[PDB]
């Protein structure tokens, strides 16, 4: 059975490479350094693809492609658009949103390229999976739609924007990439998320002191998912 | 020998599957449809991306990771960001840069990424076969700096950022990530744009009108480029 798990920076998927302390096989390609392991009965490839949409496509892509993962689980932090996700707070994303997306001119809604769509769906049995477990350790497991584009968002004038147009509850900068690359391929996908801050004025200060322990919840938790299948 | 022809609407790839005339086997893949194919000598694969940096980034990939090319070219059209690009111009882009990018809340200049560049560079080897081509056909070849975003930029307030921000001379969304996922795999490459509107406030209508005619004067080009290689 071949695993992919994927982070955006180095700082998230470190924790993983600890959690699991099995002998990581460094494989590099396409500016991403992949590393093939072996844990229990699963064959795992773990990496980060580095920051963004492009960054982020492409890692899935080859992850898919040159090591023929079956699954794709994914874990970071991200920035809250909600009063009720509040920082370490763990989230599930139920569907993904592309939020910088703008083809207005041509009277098309934001977020909508044609031959797509603006929503993109994640697995439903592994969005499962995360739940039982999240229910068994007695931890608050929230769900909801996840932002994702090329811009840290830092100012409360964004923030409104995308909870009134996609109703979104956090946001990031990778998400919407992994699980589209994923859906178009037909591999499941799973996106967790940590929060790290509240995407506010205060946004980068806040990410600065939480980034180590945030990647550290949502490393813990994905562990825990990987070890039931 | 193998080249990869990427479009981003089907309409950029059409008429080179014409120009070619020859008999394209269909391979679909990860939501794309790639056409192979044989000339003179060469092996070549064709295909339509789609709309924005995703899915450019997918294709790009694929193509390279399952088709094993070993040139790109791209060809499509994009929107005027100065005076002396009218029209149905040709440009080849020497840099090109993500205009959306935006992490400034971490005191980084805009268009960055850690890990990564402001410019990525094109093939040195491929925009000069251009030159000496666009000269031999007496065709005015203009050259410079392509912006890629995932907004259809129609508006001066815009416009203007770009040239200064960047120095810019064309806009369209994927030349970017095509030139960064060939970078990052060692794959020259080499994008060539026709414009098709002035990115203002009619960019729109005149998108609409000129896109047929500026795909036609890309397509030209580059079937004459793939002729002497
Ligand atoms: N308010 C927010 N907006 C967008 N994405 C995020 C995220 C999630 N990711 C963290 C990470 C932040 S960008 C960055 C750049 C330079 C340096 Cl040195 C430190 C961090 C990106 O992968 C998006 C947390 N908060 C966010
Ligand atoms: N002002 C501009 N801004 C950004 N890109 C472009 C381009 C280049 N590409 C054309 C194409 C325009 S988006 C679109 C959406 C729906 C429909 Cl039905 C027709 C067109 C994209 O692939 C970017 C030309 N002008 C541009």
């Amino acid at each position: 059975q071949k695993i992919g798990i994927l982070g955006a920076m180095r700082e998230e998927i470190t924790p993983i490479l600890e959690l699991f302390g099995v002998d990581f096989e460094e494989i590099p390609l396409g500016g991403n350094v992949f590393h093939k392991g072996v844990y229990h009965n699963k064959e795992i490839i773990v990496a980060y693809s580095k920051i963004g949409k492009v960054h982020s496509t492409l890692t899935t892509t080859s992850m898919i492609l040159a090591f023929g993962v079956q699954k794709v689980l994914f874990s970071g932090v991200a920035g809250s658009l909600v009063k009720d996700l509040k920082i370490n707070d763990l989230l599930v994303a139920t569907q993904l949103v592309q939020h910088d997306v703008d083809l207005s001119a041509f009277d098309h809604p934001l977020g909508f390229i044609p031959e797509s769509a603006i929503f993109i769906e994640t697995s439903g049995s592994l969005n499962a999976l995360a739940k039982k477990i999240a229910n068994e350790q007695h931890i608050a497991l929230k769900e909801g739609v996840i932002a994702s584009g090329d811009q840290f968002v830092h100012s409360k004038e964004r923030k409104e924007f995308l909870v009134s147009e996609f109703k979104a509850s956090a946001v990031e900068m990778e998400g919407a990439s992994v699980a589209f690359v994923c859906q178009k391929f037909g591999v499941p996908c799973c996106v967790l998320r940590s929060i790290s801050d509240n995407a506010d004025e205060k946004a980068g200060m806040s990410f600065d002191e939480f980034l180590e322990k945030s990647a550290h919840t949502s490393a813990k938790f994905l562990k825990s998912m990987v070890d039931e299948l």
